[PDB]
């Protein structure tokens, strides 16, 4: 069309994650400052969701992979291991094609299973459960590793996975989604049962031979991965070179799109041609990753939308957490007009980021939504992701109890009141001393609320001896006149008190102000939203 129709109540595939392999055994582990900067999300974070690791053959170095797993896990990062080659006694050689080739002995697949089962308990043991471990990496471009033909990896898929516990099996891994490896698997319903997600690379694989309509016809409750790929090229120091770095989010678009992937996981994180290069920053191959990876967070749900609205503009669009994520895609080399309608779903306003020739995830200013549509202008060799909160909707739970602090001393506006460190056991850098009788004041002008709504503000403050009132304002308006401060007994013992005002979902401020009998010496403030069917007395 012309049109981007984003249909948020047709849904599609549940998204996994966005993610990359560590291999310390050939280049290497990562840092402690890269293992955040690839698994954080939020500043300059790649926001990666799902972390690839190696099987070794040799179990005396199983060890290596502990450090970036385990971190990866308190990151909420699922984990999934890969194997190239099985022990070397549980391996012969044989021509294939007059090349020596090797490949699983006949009657070692049983203890090849117990080496897969071995490893998955082995990271049990040091605090990493594996989300799942694949049977073979490639096992139909295996010139350097193991092969197994498509029947090889049936029979153990019949007679030995599902002797896998403790894990979800994966299979095959074909470096190009080459159907007939797969094939196999799908026809054979027992076969079919002991594999839990159906594992593909995409090397050389053409966006015609994306769509499985195998998968879709007998694949219901089995996962769909992308677990390898590089694109479009490992040529040396490339990572920021422009527009080619812009083929990795087209890729991303046609894995989504044309592929209906749950996850996609690169190839190396840390290299030159790579998300992340070797001084640890994130290239521009990494920023379009980026683009999907930190807005499109795992058990979202990707939703219809207009494929190819224009020429050379690409759209493909995810709902979850109560938002609307679009990302577009203009790989042209003029700037294009793109507008966007959102049916059976509904914003009134709409963020957005764009990285291109000469920027990275820069914020562009916000625009709005007039029933249902806006239009936006896609620059050209460019990426945007869009977000908008949706109406209408909530989860919750506990749940915020988010619990957000805000400082006293730092980020705050002071009238005739002073830092001070004297007396301990204060949050930050100190607390504020309030230095008249009448009208000193502090306020906080960036307070950051998701949703409007009553609030509960926590101050905590110290008072000696007496009883301390003060006036109370939000955004202007006074809500409380003289509020008790009651002692906490000593300039070291930090009370609390709670209040219950109504705030907006922008930025707000509060402002509490001296009125006689000055004040407590001031802490903090905690604002925490009251849950609806919560306002109790
Ligand atoms: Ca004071
Ligand atoms: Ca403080």
């Amino acid at each position: 069309a012309s049109d981007a129709n984003i249909n948020l109540s047709s849904e599609k595939q549940l998204i996994k994650g966005f993610g990359g392999i560590n291999h310390p055994a050939w280049i290497g582990d990562l840092t402690a400052a890269q293992r955040e900067t690839a698994f954080g999300n939020g500043q300059n974070q790649l926001g990666f969701s799902i972390l690839r690791i190696y099987v070794d053959d040799n179990r005396n170095n199983w060890y290596r992979e502990v450090a970036t797993a385990k971190r990866a896990i308190e990151q909420g990062a699922l984990v999934f291991a890969s194997p190239w080659n099985p022990p070397s006694d549980m391996v012969e050689t044989f021509n294939r094609n007059g090349a020596s080739a090797k490949r699983l002995k006949y009657d070692k697949y049983a203890a090849y299973a117990q080496h897969l089962n071995d490893f998955v308990t082995f990271m049990k043991n040091n605090g990493v459960d594996l989300y799942a471990i694949s049977v073979q990496n490639e096992p139909d471009y295996a010139h350097d590793w193991t092969w197994w033909t498509p029947q090889e990896i049936l029979r153990f898929m019949k007679e030995n996975a599902g002797s896998i516990q403790g894990t979800r099996v994966m299979a095959p891994e074909s470096f190009q989604y080459l159907k007939n490896i797969s094939d196999p698997i799908l026809n054979d319903p027992q076969a079919l049962a002991n594999m839990d997600i159906l594992g593909a690379h995409t090397y050389g694989t053409q966006i015609k031979d994306f769509a499985y309509p195998l998968f879709k016809q007998k694949g219901a409750g089995k996962e769909l991965w992308m677990t390898e790929v590089y694109v479009p090229n490992s040529d040396n120091n490339s990572a920021d070179r422009w527009p080619e770095a812009l083929d990795v989010s087209y890729h991303m678009h046609n894995a989504m799109v044309e592929g209906d992937f749950q996850a996609y996981v690169w190839w190396y994180i840390r290299r030159q041609y790579g998300p992340m290069k070797e001084d640890g920053t994130i290239s521009k191959r990494g920023y379009n990753m980026a683009h999907f990876s930190k807005f499109v967070r795992p058990g979202y749900v990707r939703v219809d939308a207009t494929k190819n609205p224009d020429t050379n503009t690409y759209v493909s669009a995810y709902k979850g957490d109560n938002k609307v994520v679009i990302v577009a895609i203009n790989r042209g080399t003029s700037a294009a007009s793109q507008r966007f309608v959102l049916q059976n779903g509904n914003a009134s306003t709409v963020s957005s980021y764009v990285t291109d020739s000469s920027r990275n995830l820069a914020s562009l200013a916000p625009i709005n939504v007039s029933n249902g549509a806006f239009t936006a202008q896609l620059p050209a060799q460019s990426v945007t992701t869009f977000v908008a909160n949706l109406s209408g909707g909530n989860s919750g739970g506990g749940n915020v109890n988010t619990g957000t602090t805000y400082e006293a001393e730092t980020g705050t506006t002071l009238t005739d009141a002073v830092v001070e460190t004297l007396y301990p056991g204060y949050t930050g850098s100190g607390y504020v001393n309030f230095n008249a009788y009448t009208n000193s004041a502090i306020e906080w002008n960036a307070i950051n609320n998701m949703t409007t709504g009553t609030k509960n503000v926590k101050f905590r403050y110290a008072l000696e001896s007496g009883t301390r009132n003060l006036d109370i304002y939000v955004n202007g308006t006074k809500v409380l006149s003289n509020e008790p401060f009651t002692e906490t007994g000593s300039w070291s013992t930090w009370g609390e008190k709670t209040i219950q005002v109504a705030m907006n979902s922008g930025v707000n401020t509060l402002r509490i102000v001296t009125t006689g009998t000055e004040g407590p010496n001031m802490d903090n403030i905690t604002v925490t939203a009251s849950a609806k069917g919560e306002l109790n007395s």
